[PDB]
């Protein structure tokens, strides 16, 4: 089921920037062992922007083939061209993905109607479940709740990753969509509150490094155990903050390399975490018991 | 590379196919009306929805028609350094005089990552390169300290500053060498950026008012503030209405109304909403374009 703690998985690169399949296999085994509910491969945390079409499908198949159906595998397949998004989404389907996550078009600032038409088009073009993703702090556009509600009535559009961290927005979306349309957090610091409001999962950067804790956090929030959920969240807060001290996924790749899970590669225009940021993150990782 | 530089639309037919005859009409319109350069396949040209093959073909077609009469600048930015290098290499082979490279959108690089991205591209491809800062689209802002660093890299010849912030414009102009040229990417304020020492405007409004834009840039660049401002003030209703919905949705409606292009635009962009037709039509009539 496409709910709970879903890791926004990094894509590990060796120091020359090439895909590191051995390291990817370690990460997939770690999630399998620690209670992660789903894996999101080749999204923003996975450096979607710097993977070419051939690499995008390679990663998806390698994750799908290793997971062997044990938990869902969701593929990032958004683009700011409708045509490209269709091609990425068809590739995910061919690759064996259970669902796709599609960011709102970045850069070109479509109207709300253009957002509707874009997602309506992709939903009809490719028969795979699709999850919308609203992150205005990256895309420079905001899919408003009225538009989310319209798309919630389309076949194959199963939910939304809402990344604004605006809990008034979360509540408005949750109120306006059917109970079958699931609202997931895209903001690790506030995800507990979004799930307590009725959301059904967290597509999480923190989960890369604290998957068991995040799995426990989502389960607690999702059953309404507010005290338990907030307790884990409050303990993780320094790590949620540190993991965005420079743009995600720079901090989390540093953290995963410190854990011995991945190599030091990251592709331009992203850079390895600045040394001025290493202390706050290392401290958070020790404090939460991750390292 | 200076003056009124049109941020040229890419015309499509009703089924979304490239309309080469319409493109040629537009290039002739600019040649006749005093436009000083053409920026092909940028933001106003729907770079996002052109595939690699289409991108280069548009550049090739514009270059070949222009025949050296005015500079042709190609939009070649990307949010992957690897992609940006390929676009830039392609434009150079295609005969572009320069390339315009947006700062990486969506993935929010650090300032150091911006430096390394642009310096890599400037080393990789021997074609003049113009930086492009537009935080309202990219969700990152290239700060003047980074602009200055890059202004020392060979091959990096200028910057299109689209923030509309004239204190930002002044800071950039003061920090960089007199050889590194600062161009406006905000039509409403471009006149002031040129009066501050900027050297052109990479303009949406020039698509529909090329003569007026050319006259405005020439006045601003020789320091005739009164004449530059009077032209700009005249055009202001059009500058505003051309962003009533995200550019290039309004300007494509305007160019179709003028009879210059067909009514095609590629998803996720949509044809101008009906409620926006009147204010734009009125602004075009007020300003003498229609
Ligand atoms: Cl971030
Ligand atoms: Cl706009």
């Amino acid at each position: 089921m496409i709910a709970g703690s879903m890791v926004a998985l990094v894509t590990p690169f060796d120091a020359q920037g090439r895909l590191d399949w051995d390291s990817l296999a370690k990460l997939v085994d770690f999630h399998l062992q620690e209670g992660t509910n789903a894996i999101v491969a080749v999204g923003t945390t996975g450096e979607s922007a710097t993977l070419d079409v051939e690499e995008h499908i390679q990663v998806i198949r390698r994750v799908v083939d290793q997971v062997k159906g044990r938990i869902p595998v969701i593929a990032g397949t958004g683009a700011n061209s409708t045509r490209e998004a269709v091609a990425l989404t068809e590739a995910a389907k061919s690759g064996g993905a259970d669902a796709c996550l599609l960011v709102t078009p970045y850069y070109n600032k479509p109207t709300q109607e253009g957002m509707y038409q874009h997602f309506r088009h992709i939903a009809e073009a490719v028969a795979i479940p699709q999850i919308l993703y609203n992150v205005p702090g990256r895309t420079s556009c905001d899919m408003l709740p009225e538009t989310v509600e319209r798309l919630s009535k389309v076949p194959n559009i199963i939910g939304i990753k809402e990344a604004t961290g605006d809990l008034q927005r979360a509540k408005e979306v949750i109120e306006r969509v059917g109970k079958d349309f699931l609202v997931y957090s895209g903001d690790d610091a506030t995800a507990v509150e979004l799930m307590l409001l009725g959301g059904k999962g967290n597509i999480s950067v923190t989960a890369n490094v604290a998957p068991r804790a995040m799995s426990d956090l989502c389960a607690a929030a999702m059953r309404g155990d507010a005290a338990a959920a907030r307790a884990i969240n409050d303990r993780l807060m320094p790590l949620h903050k540190a993991l965005f001290i420079e743009s995600n996924p720079i901090p989390v790749k540093w953290a995963l390399h410190e854990m011995g899970l991945i190599p030091e590669g990251i592709r331009l225009p992203l850079t390895w975490l600045s040394p001025r940021c290493h202390e706050p993150l290392r401290q958070a990782m020790r404090q939460t018991g991750v390292l």
